């Protein structure tokens, strides 16, 4: 009944190794799905405070892909997909529910030229969800389909066998998620990525690490645990291109950020809250900061490619003291850096 | 892929043992490099807010050695080395980059009478860095050369085999460093010292523990894990002899302290920040405090020599509760001590 | 020798009156000097953290004029003046000292086409300052000269009698100034304006209210008290156009802002300090907000032009309680406004 | 029986005037007594946390005089006076009680060459204090005697009529004093000075403003109100030269500072408390800063000598808002100044 210990980002560090890679020469290309490549390993969450066309365009220009959220009419969703397609033949994705009734939406989104369809659910291992993956595969046998979310070996296998092109991993880790507290269920994200990747590696199916990314080092750790890219919410929330107006509070600027299972979003119990995230300027500058840290990791681990980081890098386990030593400590900071701040 | 647990200072304590050593009779002499001795096991970081000639002189007078930083013209660097040499034939060191183009600088510093040359890099296990160690060895076969930084057995071996006279250990532990967060890579300092020393002990090569020293007890722990001395930044920052003017803020005095990979220092992503450190008066008084604690450790472990502490002392692992018991607890402090303060 | 009570902004409120004026039909034009008009009643402080050519340009574009600070070589200051002169036909000022030896600097600035010359001093009623004004007026009979700073009727009188085209008013009210505290000398800014203006109005010489403006209401009050326009430092510090780079601190953005009598700026005791001011975006937007508050004021007072506000608006004296009532009270602010911020 | 409003420092500001005076040409000389001059207008408080021989010497060197406290044996107090007398030809004072039985102590201090004798009491208008002054004047007709403390014209009158060479002014304004709170008695320090001075000026007897000085502006105001010099306790407490050792607390340095009517000092109810004051360095440097602010004041008021400031400078009454305007406001201080500190 007690399966083992499980670990997340702040429980591990990566081991530096012999390297003939310099940061500016590391190759950040990776896979999102079996047949869709990315130039960087970053995708945006399908959240109404994160991804509509405007953010999807910016992110695609930088080499990632956005997933257009489903809190809008079918017509609006397809129009937003279309807009991204007609902006330079940029790749775009779109989410739909794992609930019956959604066939219309999927059709309109496929007709609109969507590159990758995401069946996002909080329980990718629900039979219901698997069934809707199977029917979607049968109806669209050449559509790249992302399923999840799962946190286990068996959950990944069940998704792969139902027909998905990629497995999405994460139950409960999101900055705004309260699932693990509200229900008591979830698995710490590093362990969850590795167990899922362990299985998915065998079908050549990529794993997307969704949730709980805060610092650029978490991106390196997620990928080294077996993920081919990461999906991020709070890190992109607050950018100029994210949906929503700037709000001024106590001398600062913010945009609204909320879980997709929060009361305001759902519009009988919520598994997310609503909050505010600091305004951060252009997404592009954030991506440069985040990829800067990753490139640097790849230099420190002698990882030439994302694949090298994903399959050959080592970790050590650390304690609470190890983590405090890792952050800045014993000094009063007077000038933060754009990749390290309150 | 998951190598093991790793530990830093606040995860361990040293075991008291039978002793015929009194604090005031302990012998603090040690080695910096294979052929350079120190009277105490302390060296100063090659940082623009820590070591120029003025601090290098004071520290050499107390029995350590300063490493003159490289953020100044070649001419200024050599003049600062010279100044330390003409101040009583005191020992001095100097840092250079591990980047091509630096041959000039090395030459000028050797001509200026530098005792020990430091190739400081954030990734001592980069092929590039090893190559520049090899060329420096070939060009100057009798120059004591320190290389690093590394955090592993294999990293130490690679440095020793490339020609270094000492191995420097530390990736990410520095008070002002954010490498471990920004990249996700690093190893907790105690484990890093021991793995490096494990290998280096065999070539008779000393290990320098660079970073994350906060209290005098960390010096004892670093040495007991296998280091022959420690390199310290924040502990010496703020002294009268450290570079920079005093700044008054909210009733207190400070000097600027910043990482050498911070934006202000580098003048595309930073792996340090900028901060302020409390003014602490004369370096000499700080050294007396810090060596006072070490001497006392050597009495409590029955260590006659640094070598005895480095090779025969024992540790125990402790928890978070163990560490809280170790600090002052349950009492409102009204009079701090100079070796224990906010 | 305790003539009278004296008042500043938070001591008074303006009385709403019969009006046929609307915010948008208010006429904002006014005088900076005897022979220089402005489209809006605002000038920038001659501080090295406020006005260089770039902010001078933006402010001119909007209807104001900037004063190029003197903390720079004569040639640098000249190129700055010329740079604004050639940017779209724009007016510009520059500041010099009343220190003897300033004759060469004055020449360059004049030869660079400067529209107005500020002789700025903390003590305009100083005989030495008066002489440099006489000497300057004799040498350049057609040069608009601003003299100050004064805080009295008799000091106003002395400056005008020496030849100034405008009297600048303010001793120690500045956000960053400590003169009142360190010397015990000065006059609350509304009384100082009215006293100076009583006199200068006899000569048709305009008064410039310099320092202590924080809210748009302060611009209204300063003008209703007698000034023809206001000079501001902190209100424009932190704008993109101001000199200095952005500093990230505790999750917010700032630029440095310091007094010209602070230790940093001096390189006798300092009479200012150094600080940081929230980054505010483009000056344009600050000016729009500020002037919106002044137009609403004019609409509330039946003041059609600046001159009507300056000579016919009435005031009431309030207590600390009236002031508490004037701010927001008894409610937790959740969304602030671009003209009302922490 | 509610004669009048009464004021202290933060109630007033001094009026800038026509000036041919510069800070550096200001003449700081003044009188402590009828027949004792000083080069600067500052004396030290006769407190066991402020003045012993060491601070007396430093203060004399700089142009002031210290009053040796009486919390010590008669012989100890004598050796203290003699110690200052033999240190470079320096003036010195010593304090005694108005308690009967003080005749022997007075003798020793006189025989040790004390230049001035302070009979200090919290109630100079006490008949017992008046008698001890008469008795003392009768016994030592040539001895400069300082009498006080008083807070009125009539109390000033009584002391002079008993034979004092100087009237010391202050009931309860001291940083560490609680007399006003515990007894309900006293007078705001500017009104108290002016009232006392009105009278003493009729006799050419100087007034000493004792207590409540915090900023250099307060020294200006106290002198403009009538005093010929100021007496300070907290402003010199915490200097190296003051008695007591340095206390480290919460990362800063302090010395103890306590009222002479506090429980600690008494070994009837206490009328002071005990506290700590920031360590400030060498007295010399404090005095340089303080007097720099006074010279700047003199330059602002056209006051060439102390006597011009004391008899011709004008004041305005301000509100809490004027006072808020006089300090730094609306900006986060990042570098304070040695004359303007938290
Ligand atoms: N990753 C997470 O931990 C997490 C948790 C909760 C919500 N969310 C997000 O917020 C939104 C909320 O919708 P939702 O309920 O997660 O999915 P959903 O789209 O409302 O439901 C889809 C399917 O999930 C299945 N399911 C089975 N048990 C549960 C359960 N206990 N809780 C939730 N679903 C179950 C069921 O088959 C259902 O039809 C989604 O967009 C998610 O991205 C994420
Ligand atoms: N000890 C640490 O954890 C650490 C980390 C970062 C910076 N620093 C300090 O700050 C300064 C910054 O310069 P730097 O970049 O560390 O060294 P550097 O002197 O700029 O670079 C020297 C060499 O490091 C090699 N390198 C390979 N991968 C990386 C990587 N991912 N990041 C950095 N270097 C790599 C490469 O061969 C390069 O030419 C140095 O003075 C260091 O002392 C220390
Ligand atoms: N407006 C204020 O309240 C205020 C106060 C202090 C400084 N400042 C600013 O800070 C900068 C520093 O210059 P500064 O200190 O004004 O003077 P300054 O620019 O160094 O000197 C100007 C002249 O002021 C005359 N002066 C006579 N007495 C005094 C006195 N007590 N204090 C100052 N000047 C006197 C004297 O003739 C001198 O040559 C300037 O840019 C000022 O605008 C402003
Ligand atoms: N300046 C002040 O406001 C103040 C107030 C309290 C104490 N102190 C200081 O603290 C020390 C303690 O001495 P002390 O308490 O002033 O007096 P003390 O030195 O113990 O006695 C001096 C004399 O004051 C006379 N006196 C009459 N009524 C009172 C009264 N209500 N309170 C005090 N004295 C009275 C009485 O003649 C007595 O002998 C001295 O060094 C004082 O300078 C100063
Ligand atoms: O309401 C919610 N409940 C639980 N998980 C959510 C909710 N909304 C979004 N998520 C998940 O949280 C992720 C973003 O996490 P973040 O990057 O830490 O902010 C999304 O990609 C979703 O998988
Ligand atoms: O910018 C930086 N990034 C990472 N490490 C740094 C940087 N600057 C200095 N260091 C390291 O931090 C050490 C000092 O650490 P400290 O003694 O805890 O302050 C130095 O000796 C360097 O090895
Ligand atoms: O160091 C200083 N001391 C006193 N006044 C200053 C100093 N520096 C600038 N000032 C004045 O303060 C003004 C700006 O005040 P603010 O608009 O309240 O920030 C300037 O126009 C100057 O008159
Ligand atoms: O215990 C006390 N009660 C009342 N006044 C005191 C006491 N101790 C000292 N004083 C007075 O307070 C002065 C110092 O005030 P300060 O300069 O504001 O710290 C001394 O010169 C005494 O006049
Ligand atoms: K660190
Ligand atoms: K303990
Ligand atoms: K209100
Ligand atoms: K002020």
């Amino acid at each position: 009944r007690i399966a083992k210990e499980a670990l997340t980002f702040d429980d591990v560090l990566l081991v530096p190794a012999h390297s003939t890679v310099l940061p500016n020469t590391a190759d950040l290309r990776t896979r999102l799905t079996k047949n869709i490549a990315l130039n960087i390993p970053m995708v945006s969450a399908s959240m109404d405070t994160v991804t509509e066309a405007r953010l999807a365009i910016a992110l695609a220009q930088e080499g990632g892909i956005g997933f257009i959220h489903k809190n809008m009419s079918i017509e609006q969703q397809a129009a937003q997909v279309h807009q991204v397609k007609i902006s330079g033949g940029l790749r775009v994705g779109a989410a739909v529910g794992a609930a019956p009734g959604n066939e219309e939406r999927v059709k309109a989104l496929v007709e609109a030229g969507v590159d990758v369809l995401l069946i996002d659910s909080s329980h990718g291992h629900s039979e219901g969800v698997l069934q809707r993956i199977r029917e979607t595969r049968a109806a669209y046998p050449h559509l790249e389909i992302i399923g999840g979310n799962v946190a286990t070996a068996e959950g990944a296998r069940a998704l792969i066998e139902a027909g998905v092109s990629a497995v999405k991993v994460g139950i409960g880790p999101g900055s705004i998620c309260t699932t693990r507290i509200v229900t008591g269920v979830g698995v710490p994200q590093i362990t969850a990525i590795a167990d899922a990747a362990g299985v998915a590696n065998e079908y050549g199916i990529p794993v997307i690490a969704d949730g709980g990314i805060r610092f650029s080092g978490d991106i390196s750790k997620a990928i080294a645990a077996g993920a081919s890219c990461v999906m991020v919410g709070s890190m992109f929330a607050g950018t100029e291109e994210a949906p929503g107006e700037v709000i001024l509070y106590q001398g600062r600027s913010y945009k609204a950020y909320r879980g997709m299972g929060s009361l305001g979003a759902m519009s009988l119990v919520p598994e997310g809250i609503e909050g505010r995230i600091a305004y951060k300027g252009h997404l592009k500058e954030i991506i440069h900061q985040q990829m800067g840290g990753l490139r640097s990791c790849m230099g420190l681990t002698g990882s030439a490619t994302v694949e090298d980081l994903r399959t050959k890098a080592q970790f050590v386990r650390i304690s609470g003291a190890g983590m405090k030593e890792s952050h800045v400590h014993d000094v009063q900071i007077t000038k933060e850096a754009p990749n390290y701040r309150l």
